[PDB]
């Protein structure tokens, strides 16, 4: 059976679901149930937390522009998807997607992440760059399980406390 | 690092490949030796194989039309890649692309198959619908190790033989 449906125009889906493309909810994954992760992300976001994904993750910059603040060689990083950009992210390249545009919308596929294979979530010290927390989760429902450890993070000032420097992350906001 | 490169604008990529997105080369891989196998196919061409893929893939027509001939409940199908439409096949529907236009262009992303993961190619008889010849082969390198597979099919009467009515599968052209 065709489990996913039949295809489908692109531009008209992300037309229709403009309303979620943008806060609160940010983002929409296109298909339930399958191993390649499809979803559309649109903007305004900023965050401050980094992602540690065990495996690749494509990205192709539908309309407008995005960034991708990353850690590379042990140096702050930034990796533009401008309006048109299509790239492949290596497993385990720390990444902090930025989306300062509204309207903007980015394709993105992972693939689902099997018993065991655990995807990390970490914050830096601005002060001296050291990593703050992190916390390893088991990644089945992202949309609802992102949201509670994020919340846990800038809710404890001893998560977010360097334990190099002491300066307190600032959470939510950089 | 940034093993896959920076990000780097996609259509102006397709527009730089045009002489390798039609016969004879028809398609092009974006990235060596990702996880991620992200190819981009022209046009025209047509063929009489089916792939069964044990993963699934994804497609994003990007330009021009194309469609893919399937087996859906033991029957034969087609769906339509419109220009603008994605799709998403799941493991095991058998399927034969058809790309009649020039200048067309789709985005397919699959995954590379782990050992002892192998992928199925075969012909079906015009007359009665039967199974007429199926090779199974790891995957590794499909630009080149395609090719020879179905060379073979078309150069021997016994392989295109339908088992069950005897009529002989034509090979290259439907
Ligand atoms: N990379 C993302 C993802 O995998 C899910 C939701 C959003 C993003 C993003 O790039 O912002
Ligand atoms: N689906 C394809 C693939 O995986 C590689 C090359 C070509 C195609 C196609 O759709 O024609
Ligand atoms: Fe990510
Ligand atoms: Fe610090
Ligand atoms: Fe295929
Ligand atoms: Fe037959």
């Amino acid at each position: 059976m065709l489990t996913y449906g039949a295809p489908f125009n692109f531009p008209r889906w992300i037309d229709e679901h403009a309303h979620l493309l943008k806060p609160p909810v940010g983002n929409r994954q296109v298909w339930q149930d399958s191993d390649f992760i499809v979803t559309v992300v649109g903007g305004p976001n900023h965050r401050t937390d980094y992602h540690d994904d065990p495996l690749e993750e494509f990205f192709y910059q539908l309309r407008g522009n995005a960034y991708l603040n990353l850690w590379v060689d042990g140096r702050r990083e930034r990796a533009d998807l401008k309006e048109g950009d299509i790239f492949l992210l290596p497993p385990h390249v720390r990444h902090s997607p930025q989306r300062p545009e509204a309207g903007s919308a980015c394709l993105v596929i992972e693939r689902q992440r099997p018993a065991g294979m655990l995807d990390g979530f970490e914050w830096y010290c601005d002060a001296c760059g050291h990593l703050v927390h992190r916390v390893e989760v088991q990644l089945k429902s992202p949309v609802t399980d992102l949201p509670p450890l994020f919340e846990s993070f800038y809710a404890s000032e001893d998560k977010r406390r360097c334990p190099h420097c002491g300066q307190v992350h600032p959470g939510r906001a950089a």
